[PDB]
């Protein structure tokens, strides 16, 4: 990886600890629409993304710069904002971990 991306890796592992298990676990993994009984949700996000799905791509050296990591990573975040209603306990949480990704997104080395 460039220097750039492995900042990106540190960030992608550090929002995977248990230091911010409490807000970013709905973020591990697809939202599955039938478990969740959200039938409307791929009506209304047409592009899901995850915490788990970030890590592949990072695995696979699908990103090629830490631009394109950024927009999943905060993709994933518009969506939860997208198809909930504002004062929801999953859109607080991922307030509070988008925090936690700006500001060290924030300390990427040139
Ligand atoms: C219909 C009630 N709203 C939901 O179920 C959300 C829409 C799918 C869902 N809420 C949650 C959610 C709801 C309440 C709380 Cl306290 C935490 C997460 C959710 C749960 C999950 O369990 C594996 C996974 C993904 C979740 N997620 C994300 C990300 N964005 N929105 C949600
Ligand atoms: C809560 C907003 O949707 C995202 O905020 C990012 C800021 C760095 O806390
Ligand atoms: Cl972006």
């Amino acid at each position: 990886l460039s220097e750039q991306l492995k900042h990106c890796n540190g960030i992608l592992k550090e929002l995977l600890s248990k230091k911010h298990a409490a807000y970013a676990w709905p973020f591990y993994k697809p939202v599955d629409a039938s478990a969740l009984g959200v039938h409307d949700y791929h009506d209304i996000i047409k592009h899901p993304m995850d915490l788990s799905t970030v890590k592949r791509k990072m695995e696979n050296r699908d990103y090629r710069d830490a631009q394109e990591f950024a927009a999943d990573v905060r993709l994933m975040f518009s969506n939860c904002y997208k198809y909930n209603p504002p004062d929801h306990d999953v859109v607080a949480m991922a307030r509070k971990l988008q925090d936690v990704f700006e500001f060290r997104y924030a300390k990427m080395p040139d």
